[PDB]
């Protein structure tokens, strides 16, 4: 349960088996089951994203519906129509339950405050290239549940992980 006086922080991402989450301003695969899962978990909560993740959303789609959208930027003139731009996690994490939805920089930034990670891993062979955005590495304080490999309508294997810590 999430008490309303708390500030729970979760991270949610989809990665290739290499840990790649982003390349060239996009995600280098498509998996409908991951889109459905991401929406099931985040719906109704505040979502926090880095400015480059906001940029990666088509203008017509953003802000993402059904969730309070918060974007992190250090640029005083960056504006996100329909959403709030703040300069720090201190300002972004005021809700009782917040999902950090990427990208690579913001996962690393939020990791010290997070107590849950929800991961989709896609069995697509995409080795890491310079400039890629990557999933955060999780130390031994994080305890994980790994699901069995499942198979997408799109013909890719995928599996879910849930990590927690105190
Ligand atoms: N597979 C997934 O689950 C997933 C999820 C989300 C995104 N992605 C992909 O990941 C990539 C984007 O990730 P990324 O690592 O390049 O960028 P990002 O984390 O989305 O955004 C980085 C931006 O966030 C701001 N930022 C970073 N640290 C900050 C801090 N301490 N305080 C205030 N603002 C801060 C900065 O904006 P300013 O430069 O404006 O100051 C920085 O440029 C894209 O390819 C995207 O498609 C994948
Ligand atoms: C779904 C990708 C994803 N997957 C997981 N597991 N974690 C994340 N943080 C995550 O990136 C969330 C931000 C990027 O978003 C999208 C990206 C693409 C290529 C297709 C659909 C969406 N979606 C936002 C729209 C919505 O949510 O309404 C549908």
């Amino acid at each position: 349960l999430v008490p309303r006086g708390s500030h729970m922080v979760g991270l949610i991402w989809a990665q290739a088996t290499s840990g790649v989450i982003g390349r060239g301003g996009d995600i280098p695969w498509r998996l409908p089951e991951d889109q459905a899962h991401f929406r099931e978990i985040t719906m109704g909560h505040t979502i926090v994203m880095g400015r480059r993740t906001w940029d990666s959303l088509p203008a017509k789609v953003r802000p993402l519906p059904g969730r309070r959208n918060v974007v992190l930027s250090r640029q005083a003139d960056f504006m996100a129509s329909g959403a709030e731009v703040v300069g720090s996690l201190e300002e972004a994490l005021t809700s009782p339950e917040t999902w950090v939805i990427g990208g690579g920089q913001v996962y690393a930034l939020a990791l010290p405050y997070a107590t849950r990670c929800e991961v989709t891993e896609v069995d697509i062979g995409l080795p890491r290239e310079a400039g890629d955005a990557l999933a955060p590495v999780l130390d031994e304080t994080w305890r994980g549940e790994t699901g069995e490999w499942r198979f997408s309508r799109s013909g890719l294997r995928y599996r879910l992980y849930s990590y927690h810590r105190s």
